[PDB]
């Protein structure tokens, strides 16, 4: 595995009109899966973390996007990162994009962390555009491949003992940390219970409690819910992605819980930004953004 091959190959673009591909090769790819399923499979499900570090929230394939993070961020290892999940579907370049995040995973292990959100499921990112790109630029056997690395990605992180993150957010049958630890993998992501919600659910400010969701799985939780959260497992925040917001990021429950999205203009409909939190050594949050066209 030519691991700084296959990271030039990636970074080589950079400059270039949005658009122009990377083009791996079907072996480098498959490498990258295997590599760095043995590597997730090594270390926790829930990782605990250190800081400082950079948060990134979804990124949907939106290839050039990412490339900016780490222009603004820091290209690894200069800075610790911590992805969300939803690396694929809606985008335009999912397989340059989950590429490059396997690739720096393989090459520093310990400074670079991913997440499953809920478009590493294989039924969704089935039909929400991975499926095709896989099969119009490689092979469905690759798609296949990805997700059998997919399928052992961690599900949570918690920085320092205070900020708790995943890629969706609470749920109802979340009342000890070991029953995440407990989840073994590899594992498909069911269409309920706890490995759900966490990929899932969503906060809403105009719910009382758990509520229905409107994606048609999972559910909504209100502000209260995020409060006797914190106070009960003694944190300070919830970090989470899963929902475009306008800024990039958005604040919940007075600054309890953040949702954080990185991909700016996500799928040419919105106007949102793209947003990066930056946790310092004391744990204070700020963020780099990109700006809406
Ligand atoms: C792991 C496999 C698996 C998955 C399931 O649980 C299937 C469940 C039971 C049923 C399917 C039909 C749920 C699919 C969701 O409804 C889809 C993925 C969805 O969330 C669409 C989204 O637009 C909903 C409808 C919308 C109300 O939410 C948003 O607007 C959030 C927004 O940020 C968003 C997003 O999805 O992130 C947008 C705008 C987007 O569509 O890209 C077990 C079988
Ligand atoms: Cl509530
Ligand atoms: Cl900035
Ligand atoms: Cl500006
Ligand atoms: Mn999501
Ligand atoms: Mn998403």
């Amino acid at each position: 595995l030519n691991l700084d091959s296959i990271i030039g190959r990636l970074l080589e673009v950079q400059g270039s009109r949005p658009g122009k591909n990377v083009q791996l090769t079907e072996n480098e790819i498959r490498g990258l899966c295997l590599k760095s399923r043995e590597i997730f499979l090594s270390q926790p499900i829930l990782l605990e973390l250190e800081a400082p570090l950079k948060i990134c929230g979804d990124i949907h394939g939106q290839y050039y996007d990412l490339l900016r993070l780490f222009e603004y961020g820091g290209f690894p290892p200069e800075s610790n990162y911590l992805f969300l999940g939803d690396y694929v579907d809606r985008g335009k370049q999912s397989l340059e994009t989950i590429c490059l995040l396997l690739a720096y995973k393989i090459k520093y292990p310990e400074n670079f962390f991913l997440l499953r959100g809920n478009h590493e499921c294989a039924s969704i990112n089935r039909i929400y555009g991975f499926y095709d790109e896989c099969k119009r630029r490689y092979n469905i056997k690759l798609w296949k491949t990805f997700t059998d690395c997919f399928n052992c990605l961690p599900i949570a992180a918690i920085v320092d003992e205070k900020i708790f993150c995943c890629h969706g957010g609470l749920s109802p049958d979340l009342q000890s940390m070991e029953q995440i630890r407990r989840i073994m993998r590899p594992t498909d992501v069911p269409d309920q219970g706890l490995l759900c919600d966490l990929l899932w659910s969503d906060p809403d400010k105009d719910v009382q409690g758990w509520g229905e969701n409107d994606r048609g799985v999972s559910f909504t939780f209100g502000a209260e819910v995020v409060a006797k959260f914190l106070h009960k497992h003694d944190l300070d925040l919830i970090c989470r992605a899963h929902q475009v917001v306008e800024d990039g990021y958005e604040f919940f429950a007075k600054r309890q819980l953040v949702t954080l999205f990185s991909a700016p203009n996500y799928c040419g409909e919105f106007d949102n930004a793209g947003a990066m939190m930056s946790v310092d050594e004391t744990l204070m949050c700020s963020f780099q953004i990109l700006k809406p066209a």
